[PDB]
């Protein structure tokens, strides 16, 4: 019932350009990190950057750390993917709102920005314009029901999809499953469709 924040942030794929002074330890932590995709996964590696995807993977890690202590949401339901744009790597967070009243909203977000800042960049802030946003209606926080993931996220392909995590159920599978993510869109459809047949009838 409840809705969600959208926040995408940005994350850097160029060291030089998008993180001017970077510490070196943060370079050879991006450096070491290697990931692999699970079993049940259709998804090509070779696709998929690996050294944003480090980044990417802390950064939303973290962010919900920090969403959960400020919302005193334990078990708020969350999906993140992370995407391929033609500008930059982005993340695109789906958060519920239930703890943070969208008044309180800029403060908390921005004290998560701070620490995001700390334990990823290790202090140093990222050179990217407008990194860290949370969606807004022109006006002021905007809240999406569950379907915007159905319409907006589930349908991205490789390369453009790059990762997805989530504790919802109905899209555990479907997180790095492509056929899986094809089926649950062409669900959602149906039943919108379903439902304005019977609107005409009746
Ligand atoms: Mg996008």
């Amino acid at each position: 019932m409840p809705g969600f924040y959208e926040i995408v942030i940005k994350v850097p794929s160029d060291l030089d350009e998008h993180l001017p002074g970077i510490s070196d330890s943060f370079v050879n932590w991006v450096a070491e990190k290697e990931w692999e995709l699970p079993p049940d996964s259709d998804m090509d590696l070779n696709l998929i950057e690996q050294a944003p995807l480090t980044v990417a993977e802390k950064l939303q890690r973290d962010f919900l750390t920090e969403w959960r202590r400020v919302s005193k949401a334990p078990e708020a339901l969350f999906f993140v993917q992370f995407e391929k744009g033609e500008s930059y790597f982005h993340m695109h967070v789906l958060v519920e709102t239930t703890g943070v009243k969208s008044m309180v909203l800029g403060r908390f977000l921005s004290q998560i920005r701070e620490k995001l800042i700390q334990r990823i960049y290790r202090g140093i802030e990222p050179t990217l314009p407008n990194w860290f946003a949370v969606t807004k209606t022109r006006g002021g926080n905007k809240v999406v029901d569950e379907s915007y993931i159905p319409n907006y996220l589930l349908p991205k392909t490789q390369p453009e999809l790059q990762w997805a995590w989530t504790n919802m159920e109905q899209y555990l599978s479907a997180c790095l499953n492509l056929t899986e993510r094809k089926r649950l869109v062409a669900q959602h459809l149906t039943h919108v469709s379903q439902t304005q047949e019977q609107n005409k009838e009746n």
